DNA sequence: CATTAGA
DNA sequence: TCTAATG
């Protein structure tokens, strides 16, 4: 946590740079088994020779081990840092559309910069537009006091269409979170569930209402069950205007709301520790449902859940608000 | 780790 | 269809 700290992150900085810079899938996916190890291990690693005795840990990173505990620094970290062009791959990537395979191409054409991008709009697609034009808002967290703003105005909504719906806005804001980075409402309703053929109107109605308000201001990608788009609070009596916000709704059979909600909810931490629990407690949880154990090694047959308590209950533990699911 | 775009 | 990009 801090005795391997520079060891891990100069790892990481490595592996990142394989993965991207270069297509070193496997290179990539050596270095972070390594930073994974030498991230447990309790004591404090002094030379490669030691680090190397490790699962994952070869003579080609515990010589680099050596050399950053030798000196404070690394060449080829140095270098890759300066690396013009690397250094645009890593920026490109900050477009919203833009993963490493454009990312790398682009450059490859010369476009390494944001006015290079505006210049070309014509070799980007609608998403990638998109985050272009709100490179600066999508960079900008979402203030919670905002956040309150529009969970408002996304229930009223979905109120108003129809009364039958369920929306929860999940994630860090739904944890207490000062400041979020988007907003997640997770959708369902009584009349869809696993078997139910669907009613990708469902959907459709929604994103429907919140455009024809004005809340919602593009769409990135617009399927039957999960929209990806930006929204934006109605800029006051002026002088004021909105960051452009992104936001994702998604569709979700009743019958595994409140799993989805539960794991949504997070934390990433609190999550994996309730769900280690389910294991002793004999059951089984993920993102959708929760089964019982099975002797014979595993089971199925997933149980009834009417709300975040039902899965609390089974697992016996202590309902838990989700301001305190913090782990 | 599953859903969407796009070519 | 595959492959990229999100989350
Ligand atoms: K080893
Ligand atoms: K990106």
């Amino acid at each position: 946590e801090t005795l391997n700290g520079g060891i891990t992150d100069m790892l990481t900085e490595l592996a990142n740079f394989e993965k991207n810079v270069s297509q070193a899938i496997h290179k990539y996916n050596a270095y972070r088994k390594a930073a994974s190890v030498i991230a447990k291990y309790p004591h404090k690693i002094k030379s490669g020779a030691e680090a190397k005795k490790l699962p994952g840990v070869g003579t080609k990173i515990a010589e680099k081990i050596d050399e950053f505990l030798a000196t404070g620094k690394l060449r080829k970290l140095e270098k890759i840092r300066q690396d013009d062009t690397s250094s645009s791959i890593n920026f490109l990537t900050r477009v919203s559309g833009i993963g490493p395979s454009a990312a790398r191409k682009f450059v490859d054409e010369g476009i390494k910069t944001l006015e290079d991008l505006r210049k070309n709009e014509d070799k980007l697609n609608h998403h990638q537009r998109i985050g272009l034009k709100y490179f600066g808002d999508f960079e900008k967290r979402i203030p919670r006091e905002e956040m309150l703003q529009m969970q408002d105005i996304v229930l009223n909504e979905v109120k108003k269409v129809d009364s039958e719906y369920i929306a929860t806005v999940c994630g860090s804001f739904r944890r207490g979170a000062e400041s979020s980075g988007d907003m997640d409402v997770l959708l369902t309703h009584p009349s869809f569930t696993s078997e139910s053929t669907k009613q990708p109107k469902l959907l459709h109605q929604v994103v429907e209402q919140l455009q024809k308000v004005h809340f919602i201001t593009d769409t990135l990608s617009k399927g039957e069950t999960k929209f990806m788009g930006v929204c934006q609070l109605p800029s006051k009596n002026d002088e004021k205007e909105y960051p452009h916000r992104r936001i994702d709704i998604r569709l979700i059979p009743k019958d595994q709301y409140y799993c989805g909600v539960l794991y949504f909810t997070g934390s990433d931490i609190f999550n994996k520790n309730m769900r280690a629990h389910a294991l002793e407690k004999g059951f089984t949880i993920n993102e959708y449902t929760i089964r019982p154990l099975g002797v014979t090694g595993v089971a199925g047959e997933p149980l009834p859940v009417d709300s975040e308590k039902d899965i609390f209950d089974y697992i016996q533990w202590k309902y838990r608000e989700p301001k305190d699911r913090s782990e």
